[PDB]
């Protein structure tokens, strides 16, 4: 055994997923025939003008009963504002999204008017197909994200257990993803199923436990119990050398530095669920 050899692959581990760059859009959903609420007009405004470097977009969708008297509205709340609205059937690869199975289930959720469970699959194909960042439209831009770039190219918030919920699961929004990220191909392929089996329960769709799924599947160590198995292999390893034998705050910081990496976009946005 040798302390030298721990040492590097210590630091080879640190430095194993190089950090990928994030396209510099936001993408925001409103779809349906509600008015966007004087709330919601206030954070979409706040999170352009702190995104300068940024181009945000408020997406709608033309196959909506009603579509048209709601995007007036917004045409109008934000006519001195950069935020641009476009319609997703008006996207360059909108052929290739409307023959994705979870565009099927997309059709038939908004068909039933369940707007925001639509949203869930909605979201996840604009990362898939354009990557950048996508947010709720009533999350709070904390401040600029600036230029950012995370471990396998996919940045999130830090999990927590949500409301009358047993597991912590990380929020599905923001999301930031390079373009075709796995992490979003193994969330709608779960997703595609859980339509598919006619899952009634909407905690197995699209949402937070179906993402939080999707990102332990493809990056096990963001499960903090894996993480804890990978550090004690590193322990084992550490023995090994020197036959003191416990791992250093710093050695463990440097094994567990992409997966703190990938929650990186915590300082950023504020979904109000830490709210009294
Ligand atoms: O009529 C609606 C309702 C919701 N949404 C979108 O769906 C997202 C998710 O819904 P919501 O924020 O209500 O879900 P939660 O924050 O409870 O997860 C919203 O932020 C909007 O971007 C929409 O486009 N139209
Ligand atoms: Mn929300
Ligand atoms: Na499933
Ligand atoms: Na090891």
């Amino acid at each position: 055994g040798s302390m030298q050899y721990f040492a590097q692959i210590v630091n080879r581990e640190e430095n194993k997923w190089p950090s990928e760059p994030i396209n510099k859009y936001i993408h925001m959903i409103w779809i349906g025939p509600k008015n966007i609420s004087d709330k919601n007009i206030r954070l979409s405004l706040q999170t352009a003008q702190k995104n300068p470097d940024y181009s945000t977009t408020i997406i709608y969708d033309s196959g909506i009963s009603g579509y048209e008297a709601a995007r007036n509205f917004m045409s109008e709340k934000f006519k001195a504002s950069k935020i641009t609205l476009v319609d997703i059937r008006n996207k360059g690869y909108f052929h290739q999204l409307q023959q994705e199975p979870s565009f099927t289930y997309y059709e038939e959720v908004i068909r039933n008017k369940k707007f925001a469970q639509a949203s869930d699959i909605l979201r996840l194909l604009v990362l898939k197909y354009e990557g950048g960042i996508y947010k709720d439209i009533d999350d709070i831009q904390i401040k600029g994200f600036g230029s950012l770039a995370f471990p396998k190219g996919i940045g999130v918030m830090r999990e927590y257990v949500p409301e009358a919920g047993k597991s912590a699961a990380f929020p599905n929004s923001p999301i930031a993803a390079t373009k075709n990220n796995p992490v979003v191909n193994k969330t709608l392929e779960l997703a595609v199923e859980n339509y598919r089996h006619g899952e009634k329960n909407v905690l197995k769709l699209a949402g937070p436990d179906v993402f939080t799924k999707a990102l332990y599947q493809e990056i096990p160590g963001m499960c903090s119990q894996v993480l804890g198995t990978q550090l004690e292999q590193f322990e084992l390893a550490k023995r090994q050398a020197l036959k003191d034998e416990q791992l250093t705050l710093q050695e463990k910081a440097k094994i567990s530095r992409p997966y703190k990496a990938i929650r990186g976009l915590s300082e950023y946005v504020c979904n109000g669920a830490d709210h009294s």
